[PDB]
Formats: C-alpha cells, sequence, structure tokens
C-alpha cells in the first residue's frame, strides 16, 4: 500500500493543474490531491522581481478569456476593482525606422510608397491565384504566400516568424493559425492605402486586463489559494520523480508514494515519459520540436519617454535586434516597478559605458521585458545575449544611449514554445491515446503540446475538461477542437452549476 | 403551492424526454419527474398494429446510432442478442420501370443511353462549374443542381424531395445538409456509365438493428421500464394542458399542478407557446413550417416476392403513386406481421377487386409500409388514399393485381416533419432564447424543429445534454452543432461515467 | 455604246478613290478613270476656311498609318521637310474640373480619393472576374465593364461613347474594338494610384505628322495632283446620278455615260442603291445605322493660353457641354489660323457679350475645333448648337468669359460615322456579296461601312486592295481582316513594286 | 559578265519551284527560268516504279487544297475527268487487336470498357485543368496532356509522334498543330462512348483526289510539260553547286553561270548556306532538326482481301511493327500496279520462307506502302528494315503468313520531315531574313522548313506567293501565317487574274 491515496492525482499548478484542481474542489465527488516542485504555483505564468524591485513575467502576457468558467475563477480570486487594470492593446510593428500598427498586413498604408507598390503586386497575385484554388496549403509558409503575397512575406512574415519560432516557415503546418494571423482583404488594404488610413484593431487580445500587483503570477498565486491547503503539495516535496503508470503509483523527491485511480499530468509530456522510464514513448517524444525562450527585463530611470507613451507590446521582424518582442512592463501596472521616490544607482547608460556617478539617485522608473528564442537551428550566445539585447534597444531608438540602466533581468525557460511542425500530429496521435489507455490525461502548453490552445486560459481549461471527462464524461472539446473552442464564447461551464444549486437545498 | 415540486420536471416521453429521464436517473442529483399524454411512452418512435396482427411503426424508422450513451441505453433496455435482428441497408430508387441502387446517381446505367447522355452532359456541366465556384449554395435547389446536375436532378432529388416535404426545393435552405462541398463526383459516375455497372452504397459492414418484437416501439418501452415508476406519470393524468412560466408552474388536465426550477419540454415548440398564453410566441412559432405524415400499412399473403426480395427500404420520385417513401417492413423482423398458421381472410385483391372466397386461409404473409406527406401545399384527400396507396403499389409494380390484401392501417400524423425552410432559423434563433430565458429547455423533433438533428439518436441525446447542460455546464452541442455532432462518434459520455464509479 | 469605256471605273475622290486611282495609276494596266461630285478631291478629309481665315478640318484628323504604301503616296504628294509638323500625341479627358491624361484609367490619382477607392474596387471585381471568364464580351458596354470595372467605366467609357456614337454602349458590338482580350490591369493602374502619379501614353516615340497648309485637304488635294488630269472628272460634271449595274453602264448630271467592267464605288452604299434602283439593296442598306457629325469651329485672340499649352485632342464624357471632342487645331499648324499682324474684329465675347468697341485689332490668335454627333436616338437643334458649344467651351474652362471670339464656323456632315451596331454584321453580310456578283467593290467609309478601318489610311488601302483584287487577285486584307492589317507592319506593298523595276529595264 | 541573265531564278522543280515557275509563266513579266539537279521535275512529290511494275509515292500522298490557285494548275495540267480518282478518306488506328477510326482521340468508344474508363477519367482531368488555364501549353506534349489527358497520351499520342517525328513530344513546339491534331471535346467524346457511335470526318483530307496514272508524281510532269521548254534545266546540267550572294551569280555543275537580280530557293535552306559557302548560316542551320523517311512497297498476289476493304491509309502507335503508317496504295489507282493478267513469279511469302517454285502466275494484285522515320534520336538498320517492314505486317494481320509477295522496293529520303522543334523558331528568324536582305528567297518544305505549311498546295503557294512578292508587292501569307491561309478559302488569286484579262483586249 501506498502512502497517500486519491482518485485523482494532478501533477503541476501552472495554470493546467489549477483549472483541473478547481473543478476537481467544485465538483466535490471524487478524491484528489495536486502536487508541484515549486513552492510557488503558476508554471510558465509566474513572475519574478530583480534585487533592484523591477517585475518581469516571462515574457509579455496578456489575458484575453475566451471562457465564462476562467473569468469566474479569476473573479473569485482577486474580487476587488482595483485588483485590476484594463487597457487597449497598442501594438505595433518595427519597420524601416517607423512604428506600424498592427497587424501590420493591414497597414501597409503606413510603408514607403515603393514597398507598398511591391506589397500590394504580391497581394494583387495572391488574389487571382486564391480565385482558382483549389487544395489547401500544407506549410506555414504555403499560408502566408497564398493570403498575403510575396511582398508582405519577404517583408514581414517569414523573417518574423523565424525569430520567433527559431525554425523556418517551410517546417511548420498551418492548421493553427485562425485567431493568430490576419489574413488580409486585398480591397481593405488596399483601400487604407489609397485612404492613408490605419487598422489596429484585429484578434481576441485588442482589450485587456492586468493584475495591479505581483504581475501574473499573482492570479495564480490568489487562485491556488482558493484550494483546500491539505490537498496541495508544492515544493521539494511535491516534486515527481517517478511515475508507474502499472501501478498506477507516482513517486515524489522524498521518497513518498502516491495510488491513484486517473492522474491528470500538466508536466512537460518528455518529461512524463522519462519518468515514467518508459522507452516507446520517450522515442515518440523526442519526435516533438520546442523552442527555448530568454527572457530579458530591463529598469530605466526617468519618467516614460514620449516615444514610448501608451505602447503595450512591439513587434521586431528585423536585424538591428536580437529579440522579437518588447513589452513596455511599466504600462500594465505602476506596482510592476519601484515608486518614484525609491533610490537605485544606475548600473550603466544604455550605450554600455560606465556612470558618470555611483550615488544612488530617485526616480521615477520605467521597465521594458525583451523576448528572445532559441533552438537547435537557431543558436543563441548566452553569455553575450543581455549585452546584445541592450544595444538592440539603442539600435531601434526605444533607449538614448545615454539612458540610464538601473535593473537588469534575464533567465532562459528551456520549455518555451511548443511549435507547430508538420509533424506533431502524426507523434501526438500516437503519445496521447498510448497515455490514455492508462488512464493518464497529458494536458497543457507541453502537457498537449498544441500552441493555438496553449494561453493561460486555454491550458486552465485543458485542466477543467480533462476532468470534466474523467468525472462527466464531457468531451475533450479545447484539446480537440481548437477552432471549435477559439471561435465561440463558451458561456455554459460555470464556477457555480446546477449540480451545486441543486445540492444546497 | 402546487401539489408536487421538482428540481427538473420533464414534459413528454419520446426519445428524447426519455433521455433527459436517463441521464437525471444516472445522476441521481436534482429531483425531477416526468409525465406524458400517452399511457405508451415512444411518441412519434411508437408502433401500432392492426386487429389482423400486423404491426407499423410511424413510416420507415431505421436507426443509424452516433453516441455511445445512445447505445448503452438501448444495449441496457433490450440486452439479449435475439432481442435484435441485423440487415444490411439495401434500398432503391423506383425510376422508369427499374429498382435502381441508391445512390441514384452511381447506377444511371439502367437508364436508357440517351437519357445516360443527358444526364453525364448534365453532370460535366456541374464539375465545370464547381471547377470555379466561390459561393455557398443558398437553397437546397441550388444545393441538389450543384451537386447533381439538370438532368440528374430532375430525375430523382427535385421530385422525390418535393413528395417528401410537401414544399418547393427552391424554398428550403440548405445548411442542414452539412459542410459536404455541394459539387459532383464525375469520374465515379462516369465510370459506372462505361462499365455498364452498378453498386448500391450498402454491404457487410453498412448494417442497421432493428427489434426482435413490437416494432420500433419496443425500444422506448423497455428503456422508460428501466426508470423509476414513482417518478413517472404517463397518459391522461399525465397530460399538461397549462404552462405558467413566470411562477414556474405546470398544470395537468385531471388538475394536478407541479412547480419546476427548470423545464424539459419536448412538446412540439407551437403547443408550448399556446399551453403558455404567450401571444408573442404563439406569433413567432406560427411562423414555423411542418407537414403532416400519412403511413399506410399493406398486409399481403405469399411468401415474399423474388422482385421484392431483400430490399429495406424504396424512393418514389415519380407521380404514378402517392407515397415518396415504402418499406418491406415485414423484412425487418419475422414478429412485425403473424406467423404462417395464422388464418386470416382476403379483404380484397390488389386491384380492388372481391376475392373469390371469404374463407380464412394461412400465410404466410409480408407486409408494406407506406408514407404520403401533407402540407397547405399538398392536400391530401383523407378518404381516398388508402385507395390511392394500393393502386400506387400495383403501378410500380410492388404487387400483382392479384396478390391478396389481408390486412390494411392509415393514420394521419399532424406533426411528422418540422421543415427546413429559408426562415427556420430566423424564427428559432427568437424563439429559443425567449424560453431559455425562462429556464425552459425546449427540445427534440419538434420541442426543437431541427430536422438534421432530428432521428431517434439525436432526439434521445437532446434531452441527455439538456439535462447536462442543467446540472453540469455541459455545451449543448447536438443542439447547436449538428455538423459537429454528425461528423464524429461521440465515445465520452457513458451510462455509467467516473462520477458513477467513484460514488460506488 | 456609252460616251467613255473604261476596264476599272472608280466612283469618288475621297481617300479611298484615290488610293484606288493611284494603284490603278502606278500599274499601268487596264484603262480607267475616277470622278467626283466635288471639285476639290478628299471627301470626309477636306478642309474648310472661314472668311476670317481659319482652317477646320472635318473634325479632329489625326493620321496614324499602318502602311509603307500610304507613306510612299503621302511623301511622294509632300516631299519636303517643310511639308509637314510633326507633334507628339497629346490628349486628356476632361473629368471634375481636371485635365486627366489618356488613358484615363492610369491617372485617377487626380480624382478625389473616395473616388479613387470606389474606381480600384470596381477594377479588382473585373479583374477575378476576368481571371476565370471563359466567353467573349458581346457588346461595347459588356467590353467596356470587364476591361475597367464599373467605377471606371462610368467616369469615362461609357458616358463618352454614348456622347461619340448617339446610341448607347449596349446597342453596339464590340468585334470592331480588335482581339486583345478585355481584362484591367490591375497592377498598372493601383501603381499609379500609390505613386500618385500620372502619365499620358505620348512620348518622342508616339507622334503624328501634320500638313504645313490647307489643313488635311492639303494631303489629298496634292495626291490628286500626282494623277493623269484627262483621267479624272472632278465637279458636277462627274457627279453620278444613275447605276445601271445590268448593263456596267453609269450616267453623270450632264448626261454622260460611262460604261465599265469593274466598278470601285466609293459613295456611301445606301446612296449607291437608290442610284441602281435595286429595292431590294434599298432595303438592305436602310437597316445600317450611322450618325451625322457637326463641326464648330471658334476662333480666339490672344496668345496660346498657359492653361491650353501642347494639348492636341480632348475627350468630354461630361454633360455641362455638348461636344465629345475638341482639338487645339491652332497647335497642328502655324497656318491653320491668321498670322498675328491679320486684323480682325471681335464677333463676341466667350460668355455672349458684345465687344467694347467693333475696330479691328491684331492677334495673335488660336483656334478649337469641335465635334457634336447627331442621331434619331439623339437630337441636335442646328439654331443653338453654335451658342451651346461656346458656353461649353467656358463650362469646361476651355475659355475664359472674357475670351474674345473672332471667328465662328459651323457645318454638318449628315454621314458621319458608320456604327459599329451589333447589326451591322448580319446586314452587310447580304449586301456586299450581292454587289460583289455584279463586278461592283463597294469600298470606305460608307462604302463598306466598317469603323475599324475607317480612317484616312484604312481607307486609302481598301481603294489599293480592291484594285489589286481586282488586277492582280489580291485578298483584300484590310475590308475581312481589320485585326490583321492593324496587328502588323504592312511593307511589303509599295508605290514602286518590282513589276516597275523590271519593265522599265 | 555570266553565261545567262534573268530577272529572277528559281532553283528546283519540286512543287514550289514549279510554283515560282506558274506565276512568272502567268504574270510575263520579269525574265525567269527554274533549274532542276533531276530530269524529272516533282522532287518529294514523285514516283518510282519497280521492275514488276508496282508504283510507290514518297509515302502516303493524298492531295487536298485549300487554294483555288493550285486547283486551277492541277486541272490545266490534268483537265480530262478520267485523270483523276475520287476517294472519301477511310483512315484507322492499329490498337490493341483492332481497327480504331481517325482520329483515335475522337473514337474512345472503339477501345475495351477498360481503357475507355482510363482515356475518359485522363480527359476529365483536362477538362478541370483548362477550365482555370490562362497560359498557353509551350511544348508538343503539355498541349497533348493538357487537351487529351494523359491516358490518351500514353495510349497512343506519345508512342505513335516519337514513330513518326522520330524525336519525343518534350522536344517540339505546338504551335504548328492546329489542322493536325484533333482536340477531343469532353461531352463529344464521351457521348459517342455511351452510344457506341464513331467520329469519323474530322480534318481537310475527309475527301481527296488522286491521279489516275503515274502516281502523284504525274501531276508534277503534267504541271511542268506546260511552261516553256528552253525557260527550263532539268538534269545534271541544272544542278546548282555554288551560289555567290554578293554577285548575284549561280554556278552549275558543268561550269554554266547564271546572273539575277532575285533568287528563289527551294533547295533544302542547309543546303544552300553550304552552297553559298557562308559559315555562318551553316551554322545556323545545323541548328535546325529533321527526319529521313524510308519508304517500303510491297506487292502482293491475290484480289483485295476482306480484311484491307476500302481502307486508304492506317497508324500504328505499337511497337509490333517499325512502320509508322501504311497506305492501301492499289485502292488509289488500278493503275499504281500491274493488271491482273500479269503474270509475275512469286518472290516470297510474307512468313519469310521462299517459294520452291518459279512459276510467274497471273493476278489480280494488291500493293502496300509503308514508312519507317530515321533520325540522330532513332537509327533504323537499312539491311534488316524491309524483313522487318513485312514481319510487322503479319504481326498486324496486313498479311497472312502465306500471302505471296511478288515486288519489293526500299528506298531512303535523307530530309523527309522538317522538325518542328522548340528551337525552330528562334533559328528561322536569324535565317529566313539574313537570305532575305541579300535578294533571296528560301521557300519549300525545306527551303522554309515549316510543317504546318509544307504540304503540296502549300508547297505550290509558297512558290507563287514569293513571285508575287518579288513582283507585285504581295504578302506572303503562307510563309508567315499558317494558320491564316489554312482556316480559309483562298480564292482570289487564279490561273487568269484580271490583268490578263485586260491585257488581251
Amino acid at each position: 500500500h501506498p502512502d497517500i491515496s486519491v482518485d485523482v492525482l494532478v501533477i503541476g499548478a501552472g495554470p493546467t493543474g489549477l483549472g483541473a484542481a478547481k473543478r476537481l474542489n467544485q465538483i466535490d465527488g471524487p478524491s484528489w490531491m495536486i502536487v508541484d516542485s515549486n513552492e510557488t504555483p503558476g508554471g510558465l505564468a509566474s513572475t519574478d522581481v530583480t534585487p533592484e524591485g523591477f517585475l518581469y513575467d516571462v515574457g509579455g502576457h496578456v489575458i484575453f478569456s475566451h471562457y465564462k468558467y476562467f473569468d469566474d475563477c479569476l473573479d473569485e480570486a482577486l474580487p476587488k476593482e482595483d485588483d485590476w487594470y484594463t487597457h487597449q492593446r497598442i501594438s505595433y510593428v518595427r519597420c524601416q525606422g517607423q512604428w506600424v500598427p498592427y497587424p501590420f498586413q493591414n497597414n501597409i498604408s503606413m510603408l514607403p510608397k515603393e514597398e507598398q507598390v511591391k506589397c500590394i503586386d504580391g497581394m494583387i497575385d495572391a488574389a487571382l491565384e486564391a480565385r482558382v484554388a483549389n487544395t489547401k496549403p500544407k506549410t506555414f509558409d504555403e499560408w502566408i504566400v497564398r493570403m498575403m503575397g510575396t511582398g508582405i512575406a519577404d517583408l514581414f512574415m517569414r523573417p518574423y516568424n523565424f525569430k520567433v519560432w527559431a525554425v523556418p516557415t517551410t517546417k511548420m503546418q498551418c492548421a493553427w493559425l485562425g485567431e493568430r494571423v490576419a489574413a488580409p482583404n486585398l480591397k481593405a488594404v488596399t483601400t487604407n492605402v489609397i485612404l492613408g488610413k490605419t487598422a489596429g484593431n484585429w484578434g481576441p487580445n485588442a482589450t485587456f486586463r492586468f493584475p495591479a500587483r505581483g504581475g501574473t503570477g499573482g492570479i495564480w498565486i490568489a487562485v491556488a489559494n482558493t484550494l483546500p491547503k491539505e490537498k496541495t503539495r508544492f515544493g521539494e516535496k511535491g516534486k515527481v520523480t517517478k511515475v508507474n503508470a502499472n501501478n498506477k503509483t507516482v513517486t515524489l523527491q522524498d521518497g513518498t508514494t502516491i495510488g491513484y485511480k486517473k492522474l491528470v499530468s500538466t508536466m512537460a509530456v518528455d518529461f512524463l515519459a522519462e519518468a515514467m522510464n518508459d522507452q516507446e514513448l520517450v522515442g515518440l517524444t523526442k519526435q516533438l520540436f520546442y523552442s527555448s525562450t530568454h527572457v530579458i527585463g530591463v529598469g530605466v530611470r526617468g519618467s516614460r519617454p514620449e516615444r514610448i507613451g501608451d505602447k503595450c507590446w512591439l513587434y521586431f521582424p528585423e536585424d538591428n535586434c536580437p529579440f522579437y518582442r518588447a513589452t513596455i512592463f511599466s504600462n500594465y501596472s505602476p506596482y510592476n516597478q519601484p515608486e518614484a521616490s525609491a533610490a537605485l544607482p544606475t548600473m550603466q547608460l544604455a550605450d554600455g559605458s560606465r556612470p558618470q556617478s555611483t550615488e544612488a539617485k530617485e526616480g521615477p522608473y520605467w521597465s521594458i521585458m525583451l523576448e528572445v528564442s532559441e533552438s537547435s537551428m537557431k543558436p543563441v550566445n548566452q553569455e553575450t545575449i543581455l549585452a546584445d539585447c541592450i544595444q538592440g534597444l539603442v539600435n531601434t531608438e526605444m533607449l538614448k544611449p545615454t539612458d540610464e540602466i538601473v535593473s537588469t533581468y534575464h533567465r532562459r525557460f528551456d520549455h518555451g514554445y511548443p511549435t507547430p511542425t508538420l509533424e506533431r500530429e502524426g507523434t501526438l496521435t500516437q503519445i496521447l491515446p498510448k497515455l490514455q489507455d492508462k488512464d493518464i490525461w497529458s494536458r497543457g502548453r507541453f502537457g498537449s503540446w498544441r500552441y493555438e490552445v496553449g494561453n493561460q486560459d486555454h491550458s486552465f481549461m485543458l485542466g477543467v475538461e480533462a476532468v470534466d471527462n474523467i468525472v462527466n464524461g464531457a468531451v475533450e472539446l479545447t484539446l480537440n477542437y481548437p477552432d471549435f473552442v477559439n471561435g465561440r464564447q463558451n458561456t455554459e461551464r460555470r464556477l457555480v452549476d446546477g449540480a451545486q444549486v441543486f445540492a444546497k437545498s
């Protein structure tokens, strides 16, 4: 007999595992427990802070929910109006020394005239070929060219995506992008070129809220706080080292054993295979591909410069900087960095030189958060990446050479993005059912490896839905039908369902 | 306060209500109750029998299940292997003196050559147009012609569908047919014409199962029998006459009042609006369209004729008979008609003449079940319809003038088909949300009026999913996403879920 | 026996008849003669002069030659360099207060932006339709729309062509426009819009040459003069009143009869039929359709205004003027109007008022030549048309209200344009063979009634080729295959051929 | 000064040269003469006779005319009704044991059902692709697939065409075939499949005439006979060995020199370049391609077999025989072989064996004429080709093993077909204009190397039109516009033109 026994064991307390926990806690039927190797829940949705008091998420994290259930849990956890700030998405693409509103491909109207001609010519070819097309594109690259034309492909789509995915567009599928990549209408784009107009509102994150305190990580700490503490195990005491699928037994690092009837595993599925010592699974998970994410944080002295303004996040397709994206993280909440009265010495000028004075001085302060991808196809020099980022900020005019930097942050996250490669699905339809036969629900950003349902809300609901399938025979809709859930408001499942209303009488 | 109070009241015990009731019973949480005006559950999936012992469903009823859950409940209700008979899905189109295997277009080699030429030319036109199409069809008629071309459409789908829906194809939408592109398989059609080949869409793996006893109605009696009797109220004692949606009270014909928190209604939504005395809803529901169904049954003496053979159902596009569909119901089970030793006198010969003798003679017997549609656009003379059907049987060569008829059946069903008109969705998206705001889940063939999810399995699951929405916050997928549920096997929901396993 | 007998008789000494005569004269085989009701050769390619000394062609006459033989004859007739002036082919479309360079569609950058949007949207529709088109257009109107799209068609070609042909575009065929596919050059149009530019279809290469003296009519006078005078009969003495086809006899006004073996008739084919007293042909020829042309000439005091500049001809789709085309005729030759030192009183001002003084003053002068069409579908009031034209000049800002008009000219030409109606070919394929069966070659602008081969060079060559068919068995290519002769360099036939080189040795 | 001086010299007295000569003789202006290295004119339109009295043309020659001028000359040369026989075309394609009516691609209905399916599927594919095609095919092979689909390309078009052209379909252009290769209509073809009907009437040789005596060579002997003998020089005395284009001098084999003003050359253009000692022209002509033609004749004893019947010519795509075409030459005229009473011994049986008896037996007789192509991509064994042909006749059931062969014939013609290669036009546009600028008109099947205008009537008319361009400035329509002359009735030019009628008075 094992040390502990539960009907449902949840591994991991990022958004996916917490979703499982929350639904299990609502149903309040089967016994359960949730473990995490980190004392602080949140996973890639966590927040670090520098010794100087600057917060950094794991890159730009902006919340946009497709589900009422997710909203219910966030509102429960952070119930007050001043727990949140609401912002409009102000996003731009750095191109040729200018800021082009997102989406690029719908704002051709802002480029030099010569490039406008190239882009519109390319789009005209695309439109005429689309008129007679009777086959679907097979690669991301093919998709880009069919919907945007070469001009736009070559100018922004191709270089930016290599810069983010860390694999060429020719290596990825295209079934995943309905809600990620705006497809330009020929007439609309041409109309804006003629009028000199802009169109900055495409997409599900055009308006967003952000937690007042603790960064994104504050959400998941507060959500975890609503769970019964005795059913949790976070820290070194909660680290899973072995999974024995056949005895339905999990062994923790400190030697504790947990028996289960059903397993919801939210750790990276490649790690789960290793932990299962299942050599067949190990070989299959090695057919998946992922990229690593470097997060660089820069704290800057001064009131927010006019050139920065209300910008939220920014795209960089060009070669004068190594990052693909920057976030004005200090725009998301005044508690993301120190108050103006805080005294801090300058560490360096943006041009790389030493400050004229070592003396601690006051603020105010603003804050830039940068992302750089890495993979076997796109290596990164880890030793110079911080300095390269800072020079890139100067190159792109986001920082003046004489700006004073008071804090720096750099952390590499090994599993950053699960890549939608051509091979992804053929591999997953082997992996997931094989795990499913053993009563293991592997779910989440790396649990199930599907980026198109890979944000905080998708993840949370993958966990909720896994439980709902285990207990109530529900369809796992987010897992198997991303386009279905992303194309509708999912209003039906609530934190208080009829089951609880009727039970309370 | 009312005579009875429950959390969830279910009106109607056809497949939909019995679906809600089965799921409520499984969950065993909130209190509930189910009523029906009829003593015998089953609704339009019931079975009648003539005084001569010939059974008739309400027209051809063939089960194709899209759901494990539906299968679980049927298996529980009729668990023995000899409770069912299995058959191949064999169907033919009657056209120009021939029985053409379904699907029609793959079998036009049976027609005269000059006609084959017209059909192929029309389908060539359709293939060439499909190659440059950049719009979706807007009507059932447009959809038909883009799939088949003019010649083939005019022979089968156009005239057949009028005889079925009792409205012209030009007045129906085509979204209910699903997402498949409306375009010909020109190569498949031309290949069968060149090879002079025929081929139906059946075989050892395209089968259905039919109940050994009691017709389709036997299924729902057996399913209803698995419910706790005290939670059911079927018969005159269970007839709903009034629905007060504001008080959440229902009133039965015998005076009994029932209070509910959530109502799952499976009666025709147009009767619901009347029972609610809601003038706005009456006005809206009267904008929906439906056709009535006449079922005619004919019992015939003799062993199964070779010309009939293993045929199950048959389509009739032509105007030499009033029915759109015929079913060799005696092929579905040996118990749908009397055994060979039963003695029955001949009532009349197929040509309408009197028999030589009035004496009772033995069988064996076989049986034909026919459907005739009626609407305001297509009247049916109730006094001559049986005789007109029997003549139709002679005209189509199903009966010989000499065949001996030993039993007849005729019944009219007012709500038969809910029609996919062009206006249907515009009307339903006003009606259903208005009922939802009053905690009324109106669901079913005429509860929600959507034919593409109007079979026995869909209906059942509509009731199941409505309950699952009420209790567990499930998405009502069958209701809102017919293409979704029809394009997959729905395996997740089971008669025994984790919930019940963890409890015991 | 008739008064005169010749092998080949030519009726008419416009360009077609002169062409037949030039080739007959060069061949110097069969006997021949040429007659005309007018003392001056030239036909509709003649030139008039006002009492004040302003010349006017029969509306805008600009030579574009498809044939070496035509060039040879023109060069023989006027061999000196200073017999001609050379100009670029400069034309504009008057539209919404703007002079838009031709071709209209490449210059819509001049229109309001909202209008450019509607034009480009229409042309995008047309390009998408053209990509899947599998039929030829059947009417002029369909051809216009397929080439331009709706918005651009409605601005220029549709309303302009009604004002030109005096019949709706939906009533004309479109085969006469040639074999090019009816389809937009969308990229060329959007490119000029994006770059905000204009460009006309003229330059150092795209030029025409115009006679230095006597207007277009001076050409035909000088060509006729190379013919042996004794073989010509121009004037009342040459007016044909009767053609007896069965006897091959023609009767002139003064009672003279001419016998022939072959007849080349260049008179209007409906007059030919009447003169043959052939009731069947009279019936067929009345089934043809033609418009009449009003030519209005206006002489203006002053040096050439800057707003007019180097303009040659101008198109008017709009209804603030009755003319469809204007020509800056004083730009064609300094001898189209009086010298600067010639003195003329002002007759009126452009706004219709009387001059302050009635005295003769000096120039210089410039000159405007206008064209107005008339048909049964489009009446013209002959008594107000001059004054309506002059008001048109003010409305279109060609003249200021103050400009001084020193000469006016108005003449109506009954047969002006042979109309390419839907019915034209059905009728002509009945008429021409019946005349052909009688050894009558009816050829010319109204001799054979085909506008697409209706220019000066086409006409001349219709005569040449008729003769070549009669003598040498040549194919009549211009008559029967307009697209063929218009699409190639016709260099083979020369004013000095092998036959003449060999015979002179 | 040379021995002889003429305005126009014609080299070669095949149809092309004779055409020039006839037109020169009709015009009767410039002096001229015609030379040939052969005593008997006719060129590739000549006829041989075996010692046993069997005639053979140079492969199947059938007369079908696009031009009245050609008819006038043939009728003058052979004016009696009994000088000619008229025949319907009875043509078939040998395929899988069956005779499939020509054209193959329009009689799919004759094949076995299984091949019908493959053929129609292929055609459906081509029909759908053609609905959206916006480019022209570049090669003969692409044309074949695009217009007939793969099934018919593989079954007939590809193998047959290599067998005739002696180069693969991928190496030929496709602008030449308007009148040679029927394009199948999907509806028409499938309709006949369904009804089991044939469509045997496509093309310009569906009816033809053949001369009663002397075979095709009889025509050209007779035409040459209408010329003034003193202007002809046929035989070794008329063999051209040198052409000096600068001096405009030609030198004959016997040392005779002829000066000319204009040269019409009809010998193969590669021979002309060598005779000119013009290395650059030799280089260019070596870029052209041609195939050689082996003609095999077989005389057979017996009344015409029933399996043979009224068949005229037959096609053989399959690899069970070397010939691409057989002609039942005895069906064309009773005088193409000996009378029935002529006694002849059997030379061999069709199975290859000798008869022992040398007895001369009577007829009647019938006759088969075969063609085998050869080129550097398709060698032919000249020593066995006769026997291989005869075995081919047995394999295809043309001859029974026991048939008695009484005469055999074999001759190789080096220049047989001028191949329409991809490179042909690019090469001819360098060659023909260069010769033109030296006053050399190179014309004919190998004079100008264009197969689409390479028949007897085309060739004759190339010579006629060259003279007409030289003397009368006529357009050379046959040379430059094959589709124009092939698509119309060419009635204008006649043997007696107006010029001769008028001059005779």
